[PDB]
């Protein structure tokens, strides 16, 4: 799996090869690569580790694979998914807002995007 | 170099290398490749190409790389791009509308968005 990272701290983007299973969270390949989003709980509670991520190969728009506990964080800010039907009906790639420490590492290409602030402030 | 092609007419995005040692065009490899982008006159001037791209890898921010034929199209369309300072500003990584018709590939990995209509609309 190819994870192109990107930040507004980050002058260049960072491009990781993550091998897919392991069960890796996106927050754990980003920490092995050196790639600061930022982080606290490590368990879907805090929030800290928001990311934008935007799927580059397979499906365009992937059915909906978040935790129960991102579900409660991305509504607490705003950030839950429109639904199938609003996301293929816009022009533009949908991206999903994801907590990184929530996000599993599979056989699929990414662009993540963080502010670098915790939350994705 | 790895473009990632994705339209609202693609069911999937497509991943398509371009090879090295070829000299082409956005707009010739998505030809090439079976990628829908519309095209008519193949020299910057017609609009049709319009192609939203976000750079994978390599600087965040780009330096404008637009032919005067591209500045013009994207002049006429309003999507000329923002000031680099602008651009660094904000939280989400910019994408930069150029016509594919006259976007060199290079060895770098991009995200190619487009419509499926002619001029992007
Ligand atoms: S670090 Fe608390 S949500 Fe991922
Ligand atoms: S095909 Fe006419 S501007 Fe590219």
């Amino acid at each position: 799996a190819t994870i192109y990272f990107s930040s507004p701290l980050m002058p260049h983007n960072k491009k990781v090869q993550a091998v897919a299973g392991k069960r890796s969270t996106l927050l754990g390949v980003a920490q092995e690569n050196g790639v600061k989003i930022p982080f606290e709980c490590q368990d879907g509670n805090c929030g800290s580790c928001l990311v934008k991520i935007t799927h580059l190969d397979g499906e365009r728009i992937k059915g909906m694979l978040l935790t129960d506990k991102e579900r409660n964080v991305l509504k607490s800010v705003g950030k839950l998914p429109k639904s199938e039907e609003e996301r293929a009906a816009v022009r533009d790639l949908p991206p999903t807002y994801r907590l990184a420490c929530q996000t599993i590492v599979t056989d699929e290409d990414l662009l993540v995007e963080f502010t670098g602030e915790p939350g994705g402030a």
